[PDB]
């Protein structure tokens, strides 16, 4: 493995105190796509002063990003103390096709100490540390962010001038405040300016050493290092992953001033990253010397398309996020950063879905009513009901008895009630509670030996329960009974062979034993024919006194279909919202497997009655007869057409929603055609929608002026005057 | 190898114990099931969860 | 094992695949979307095995 060197000797760790509330700051930093913010330069090609379209992974224009701030830990007087850090260690994120970051954004300026804002210290660029991997989970103390197997460490060492990358396995430490130790709070790393980063010998192992105090390296596969020089000018950095491995991007290496990002480096690691987190860090500076640090930002990449304004120097200077808004879309459609004035068509609003509506045959109902009347059979005489293709609710069935034994084999007793199966089978018999010790598939008792058995090839259950005083149609045997012997005498009249009961089958001895046993210890015998090999059937039985309420036992078995599981616990909207109809919105629906989305309304009938589906000459569904006896009919749904007015001379715009009318128009859209409406809101946040003879519009202002030609006419007598010249 | 081995199934059971989700391997990626399967299959038809 | 694959990413380097061919007897050679002769003679941003 990699020669990372010896681990830290001590097992002890500096205590980490979470002071996350000190890091609460509002300071969002949106992507100015027209400045090429966060733009990664294309691979292997370059261009002149021409502009082009381009597809790739980029930050969303309106993405303000995530913000992280590092600070000094606790220190007092002239010496360090326990660490004061944010809860960044808990911030596990779903890795999602890479991200880019902004660093040094607030460099060359001032802010506050954050952990001790009571200082108002100036702020400077500081480099972040990160951890990536395929798996995350709980620490021994239940703490968040533990990573498993191999992980990727992105850690600057000492000063920003040294960067190291590691791919290893981390081993928890059992010391005080350490990942394996039970005094562990939260993992963190630190730097100590007093000795670290010395001007004549920067501590190239500083960060790593404080890292080692909490984790021991155990088998490392990769390690890389990079030479960096200090510069407070803003930098970009990003990461992606392909089948060729992880790729590293930076503006620093090539485009210090323009901010275009280039593939600075690449890694051999191609292990898929599923999770991403940031590593917390603290400075061990003297209390009076605590230095505030510049805010740090992170932005997620997305499979978007852009216009790219390349300089003759090949640098991207401007870009257009096509899907941000309608205007940007037009720019992309005309592949230009300057579209001619006029009214243009833009994509319509998709409208919106509602709660689903489904109709299908109901009430098939798995038989189960024979259990409620007459006298139940003695346990050797148990009665069976087989059920296939039908709907049931066993928990409702079992509320008809008080259950004094609910157990099962190879299935939890709760699961067998909720599980669908190709078949459901129920056995029932009278059974005294006094015999309950003898009722198990594994029992040593005479009940399992001779009266009832269940196969181990299927999940099975056993139930003991007793009859409620309100089940008057149920009646009881004079005494409870069971067979306590069943064997056949061998034809030589001395040898004897026991006959244990077969799984899911009546004992052979049931043929000689009476429907109830008249007295305890009664026995019977039957001569056997020469076809049987001779011998005598022999059997005996035992009884239990009758009780005030009948006591009963049950057996249940199931068969799970591979694809034949037709028996299910279907309920007719029990505990449910009654989705069967709406009066209605644009609900998605299924009608006996027919599906689509649309509005249903209770219209009038057309024939043929009870054929259900009414159709168009183009085979569009037109309407439906519900099985509640009402015809309803379907208009599917409609979309709202949209167009915009673009005044290129003032570089401003306004919009038209077609014929929709302002009854359905709102300040924001719940449907929707595009991710934003904000470009309209730049002036229209303060104004209501306006009706026109074509339809509702935004920002149009009723001036009631009369003008011969606006050059932006809306048709009709409508017109759209430009704002007057400067 | 002591024996040549392969995974002939990879799926995840749904938490409701009635259905199962298949997991075909993604191009250029390890199957997710590798996290439970041993380095060799000890016996033909062995399964793990 | 078929779910444990080793991979080698090759960049910045020179090769002669017939040297490798001499090391084994090949009982199956099939290439999709490229002649086998061309893939041996082609130069690339990467080669992956």
């Amino acid at each position: 493995y990699v020669d990372v060197g010896p681990d830290s000797v001590k097992s002890a760790c500096i205590e980490v105190d979470i002071q996350q509330t000190f890091f609460d700051k509002t300071w969002p930093r949106p992507i100015d796509v027209s400045k090429a913010d966060g733009i990664i330069y294309p691979q292997g090609r370059t261009y002149s002063n021409i502009t082009i379209t381009y597809q790739g992974l980029f930050p969303y224009q309106g993405d303000h990003g995530d913000m992280y701030v590092y600070s000094a830990g606790h220190a007092t007087g002239t010496t360090p103390q326990k660490l004061f850090v944010a809860n960044y260690s808990q911030d596990v994120k779903q890795f999602a096709n890479g991200f880019v970051v902004r660093i040094g954004a607030a460099a060359n300026s001032t802010g506050t100490v954050i952990i001790s804002p009571s200082t108002s210290a100036t702020i400077r660029k500081i480099y972040p540390a990160f951890m990536l991997g395929s798996s995350v989970g709980n620490f021994s103390d239940g703490k968040m962010g533990r990573f498993f197997n191999h992980t990727l460490v992105l850690l600057p060492d000492g000063c920003g001038t040294l960067l190291r990358a590691f791919y290893c396995i981390l081993e928890p430490r059992s010391g005080n405040h350490c990942p394996a130790g039970n005094s562990y709070t939260s993992f963190a790393t630190y730097h100590t300016p007093a000795t670290d980063c010395s001007d004549g010998n920067y501590n190239r192992n500083a960060s790593l050493n404080s890292f080692k105090e909490y984790f021991n390296l155990r088998n490392c596969t990769f390690m890389y290092t990079y030479n960096i020089t200090e510069d407070e000018i803003l930098e970009w950095f990003g990461i992606t992953q392909t089948a060729q491995g992880v790729h590293l991007f930076s503006s620093r290496y090539v485009d210090l001033y323009g901010g275009n990002m280039f593939q600075f480096a690449t890694l051999p690691v191609y292990d898929t990253i599923k999770y991403y987190s940031i590593i917390p860090h603290s400075i061990r500076s003297i209390q009076s010397d605590r230095k505030a640090w510049a805010a740090f930002y992170v932005y997620k990449l997305q499979p978007l398309t852009f216009l790219l304004d390349f300089s003759v120097d090949g640098y991207i200077r401007r870009a257009i996020d096509c899907g941000f808004n309608d205007l940007s879309q037009l720019h992309c459609s005309y592949e230009s950063f300057d579209v001619e004035s006029g009214v243009y068509s833009v994509s319509s609003f998709e409208a919106k879905p509602s709660g689903s509506v489904v109709e299908q045959a109901e009430g098939v109902e798995c038989d189960f009513s024979p259990l409620l009347s007459g006298t139940p059979p003695q346990v050797y005489n148990f009665k069976r009901l087989v059920f296939t293709n039908c709907n049931y609710n066993l928990t409702k069935l079992l509320s008809l008895f008080s259950v004094n034994d609910f157990t099962c084999s190879q299935i939890s007793p709760a699961a067998i009630a909720s599980n669908c199966y190709s078949s459901l089978i129920l056995d029932y018999f009278s059974y005294p509670l006094s015999m309950k010790s003898d009722l198990s598939v594994s029992s040593a008792g005479p009940i399992s030996q001779f009266n009832y058995k269940q196969s181990f090839s299927n999940p099975t259950c056993l139930i003991l329960a007793t009859v409620p005083h309100n089940l008057t149609t149920i009646t009881k045997p004079l005494k409870y009974s069971y067979i306590n012997k069943c064997s056949r005498f061998l034809s030589d009249d001395r040898t004897e062979v026991p006959q244990l009961v077969n799984a899911n089958q009546y004992s052979p001895c049931v043929s000689i034993v009476p429907s109830t046993v008249w007295e305890d210890g009664d026995y019977y015998r039957k001569q056997l024919s020469p076809l049987e090999g001779g011998g005598w059937l022999v059997a005996s039985g035992s009884t239990v006194a009758m009780t005030e309420q009948l006591q009963m036992g049950f057996g249940i078995t199931v068969q799970y279909g591979t694809d034949t599981n037709s028996v299910c616990p279907k309920l007719e909207f029990a505990n449910d919202t009654k989705i069967a109809s709406q009066l209605g919105n644009c609900v998605e629906y299924s009608l006996y497997g027919v599906s689509g989305r649309g509005v249903f309304q209770n219209c009038t009938a057309v024939g043929v009655r009870q054929q259900r589906f009414v159709y168009d000459a183009y085979q569009n569904l037109v309407g439906y007869y519900s099985d509640d006896g009402n015809y309803y009919c379907l208009r599917a749904c409609v979309s709202v057409p949209v167009s915009v007015i673009y005044d290129k001379e003032t570089k401003t715009h306004a919009t038209l929603f077609g014929s929709v009318a302002c009854e359905h128009i709102s300040s924001t859209m719940s449907q929707y055609s595009r991710s934003t409406r904000s470009m309209l809101k730049r002036r229209d946040s303060t104004y209501g929608p306006l009706q026109t003879p074509v339809g509702c519009v935004l920002g149009l202002v009723n001036s009631s002026l009369f003008v011969e030609d606006c050059k932006l006419p809306l048709g009709q007598s409508l017109c759209a005057l430009p704002d007057t010249p400067s």
